[PDB]
């Protein structure tokens, strides 16, 4: 039958208003509460998240991992008028739920969908996807790919003096390398933002991480 994630997006659809990216936000945490657990970021992170973007007024935003499309109704709505997210998802069906949570919200015209891989997308955003550098980086795929994905970001030249690196999950699932080596290197500067995991009473945080150049 149906999947989780189609739940998710029928709820949406159904309990939230076509337009208004903070009832799908709502409706996707209500349901993720009472009915089905989902690894969405969830509110607790989600409020630190909103933070962070007001904070520093990204233009052009990169999402490694869609899932369903919370996290990018978070920044999206965000955004200033004229201002970008791209965001990347290995998971076809997930692209598609993703893209529908999005045009639901409203949010369709500020955001990109890619269905790739990581490591195949990420040397293509300059020539395929006209991008210069990122203002920020939302890290919320795999977890084993925070580091390499960070290098590779750099390798071609997609990061900046001041670019923002914020990732989920780096205490659970937990990103051992990435932490220890941004934490560990002068081209960084970080910051720890603790937290809970998603829906639970489970000890998570986010990581800022900010380029500071080679
Ligand atoms: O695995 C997670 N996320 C990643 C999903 C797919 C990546 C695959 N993926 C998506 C684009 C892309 C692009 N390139 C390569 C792979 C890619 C995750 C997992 C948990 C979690 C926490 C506790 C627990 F008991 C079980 C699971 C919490 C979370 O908040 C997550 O975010
Ligand atoms: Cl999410
Ligand atoms: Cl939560
Ligand atoms: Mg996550």
């Amino acid at each position: 039958g149906d999947t989780k994630e189609q739940r998710i997006l029928r709820y949406v659809q159904q309990n939230a208003k076509p337009g208004d990216p903070q009832s799908v936000l709502e409706a996707i945490d209500t349901y993720c509460t009472q009915k089905e657990w989902a690894m969405n970021v969830g509110d607790a992170k989600g409020q630190i998240m909103d933070a962070v973007i007001r904070e520093y007024s990204p233009s052009l935003v990169l999402e490694l991992g869609a899932y369903c499309g919370y996290s990018a109704v978070r920044m999206a709505r965000l955004l200033q008028p004229g201002a970008r997210l791209l965001t990347m998802e290995i998971n076809p069906d997930c692209a598609a739920i993703t893209q529908q949570m999005l045009n639901f919200a409203g949010l369709q015209d500020k955001v990109t969908i890619l269905n790739g891989a990581s490591q195949d997308l990420i040397p293509q955003l300059k020539k395929k996807y006209d991008v210069d550098t990122l203002d920020m980086v939302f890290l919320d795929h795999w977890k084993d790919r925070y580091l390499p994905d960070t290098l590779l970001l750099e390798k071609c030249g997609l990061l900046r003096k001041g670019t923002v690196l914020l990732a989920d999950n780096v205490i659970v699932p937990g990103t051992p390398d990435f932490l220890a080596y941004v934490r560990g290197s002068s081209s960084f500067e970080c910051t720890h933002y603790s937290s809970y995991l998603e829906y639970m009473k489970v000890v998570d945080g986010l990581e800022k991480a900010i380029y500071q150049g080679p």
